[PDB]
């Protein structure tokens, strides 16, 4: 993530840009302008047709040098953070200006609040189980909807799916739930519908994505059950696009990943 | 007899009544109706019609629709002068869902007791389609008399463990058939107990909104159970309880029961709303032996 | 010293006839199976050993009517035909589905036949469901009655517990094979005997003389699946003093065994009599059938 906060979570500081997994140096917000923002034209976009931006707001650039990636075409859709109330309020004061071009030059973005993620983990966590115990999130927002493409399995979703309904979509929330055991497909679309983080807004959006993983043990049965909960829950005129994942470590848990967009 | 001219609009229809053709379902004629020609091919209907000049129905039903119209003399060539005229489909994409409302349509203007046998879309084939085949049951149920729907989410229960695509619209296959099979015998096949083709009429004429259950049992009271499952079956939706209208038919052996039939039928009329009108049917086929089958219909509501 | 003991297993009715063939398909051995009936249409279809015709055969829509005096008459009908069918036995099972009428009535003869020839006699039925109405469940009632005084022991099994309503139509004709766990829960003992094997003789003094009896299985890995039998509502939680039960397991192999032994005699009064046994039946990977007889009332 394009974030003094950002870069540590995916798995213009000189002691940063040397951690980057796949194979400046002079460095608050406006600090990702004379430092960070480069020409342009630096997508002459070339073996790809999308890449996410997991710049949140905890750490360095991650407001001023977030949008640097926004403006990058004006598809790709953010997966960003909005801060916790004790990490205090000049880190809130960076909150909407941080955000405001990841939704107005940007496609869409996913405001997983980490202030609402304490409802994940098991009582009390740290600041280091806020870009760890909050990567887990983080990935999801992302993960759920690439792996639709690139590794679907026993029902297959298209390129243009996606990207025919998750474009220049602006506002955007998730809701991830997790389950093994029977019930698994429903017992944890049930969790991710209520999950703490869609903010009970799916029946005000008008476009919905669910994803649904396991192994390839995951029955057709199974499917059809989370399938139904949608076209109850979600506005009954909707966009809604399914789609099943194959993650054989899984085994026996279902990753239902459900996004929102459509307000 | 009777003339019965089973018509199977859609690939899903035509995909159907292949089904159908492949398990000998006598006393009928096959006609398969769709648009790529080319599907047609792998069809062994009797008959074959093809309705499209262009379309590069693709997806949209109003394509089908207009299809449907444009070989509008096509099928009342096809359809004249027949005592019964089913229409069978997949609701959900276009060539059925936009038809069915037509090939009916003109069945009934040409007198023929029109019965539809259609399905719902899983609800995993995506949301559209539903919607598609939402609209598309409304136009039959407003065309065709009556309209046996089968929603295949109901189907697929867990008594049907690691099924697949293929085993899916498989056991789809057979339960169109199911509602086509357990109307039809009974005209067609009567073991002890006739019932010929008017009585048929009176309780399908002007009904609508028809569901359906299947049961097949063997061994003590074998045509209780094999009854009680059919009443039970999950394609009705608890809907026995008020349908002022049965159609019923324990198909078996020659050598099947009185007492049999008696307390097999007399399972059926308790669940149904106690004012409901009903009728027996048994039906001769050999390929069960020591088993009996049974298929009411509930119809109107 | 022949060790030999002659066990046949007669199916009376559509219901002894499918549970003979469902006995057929699934494996039992050491056994002759007999398969008896009113319609040869269901006969002639069955695998059993040796098939016999009773009843006068009916024109189409008749017959099939049910009451368990015309059962009773076809088979006191033709009862020398099954005195040379059943003639030195050593020990004949008799299975049926109560409620109907062939079977409902023609147990009963069969039954009482053996018991003249000299054979150790076991009822192993079943009541039928809730739903076949009253006048079957009173047709069961008297079928019962009287096959309860004909053979030394009954097993009776409700078909309305063995039910607990969209896939329990797989929970009859695939659940009436209690009555084959039934049957070579006392049979595979004899004939397919394992580290702890238990004769003809063992059972024939829990069995003649007691009348009425309750089963239950468990599948497995042996500790864990020891528990399952006992507990099981099909045995009417009749343990608080069943006196005379019998208890078998089957598999590959002491622990393993003496695991469900080092509870069985925790059940009912002790002071009655247990026999425990063990089979070989190498169909099963880690499961273990761990069947329980409870006679003696
Ligand atoms: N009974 C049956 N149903 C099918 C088959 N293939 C697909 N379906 C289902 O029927 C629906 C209708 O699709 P279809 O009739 O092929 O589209 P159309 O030919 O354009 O009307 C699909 O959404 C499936 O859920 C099949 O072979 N048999």
């Amino acid at each position: 993530g394009i974030g003094g906060g950002g870069v540590n979570a995916v798995n213009t500081d000189a002691q940063a840009l040397l951690m980057s997994d796949a194979d400046g140096r002079d460095s608050d917000p406006e600090v990702g302008r004379k430092a960070a923002e480069d020409a342009k034209d630096e997508i002459e976009l070339r073996g790809a047709d999308m890449v996410f931006v997991t710049a949140g707001e905890g750490g360095g650039t991650g407001t001023g040098g977030a949008p640097v990636v926004a403006s990058i075409a004006r598809l790709t859709v953010g997966v960003v953070t909005r801060p916790f109330s004790f990490e205090g309020k000049r880190r809130s004061n960076q909150a909407e200006n941080g955000i405001a071009a990841l939704r107005e030059s940007c496609d869409t973005l996913i405001v997983i609040p980490n202030d609402r993620l304490l409802q994940m983990g098991d009582a009390a966590v740290s600041l280091m189980d806020a870009f760890r115990s909050a990567d887990e999130v983080l990935l999801n927002g992302v993960q759920g909807i690439t792996d639709l493409i690139t590794t679907p399995g026993l029902i297959n979703v298209d390129f243009a799916d996606v990207k025919g309904i998750m474009s220049g979509a602006g506002t955007a929330l998730m809701g991830i739930g997790s389950a093994r055991g029977e019930g698994r497909s429903l017992k944890a679309a049930e969790i991710a519908i209520n999950s703490p983080l869609l903010e009970a807004s799916m029946e005000g959006a008008q476009g919905v994505l669910m994803s649904i993983a396991g192994g390839s043990d995951l029955g057709l049965f199974e499917i059809n059950e989370a399938a139904s909960l949608v076209q109850d829950a979600a506005h009954p005129d909707a966009n809604i696009i399914f789609g099943t994942v194959i993650d054989d470590s899984l085994g026996d848990e279902v990753r239902v990943t459900v996004i929102a967009a459509g307000f």
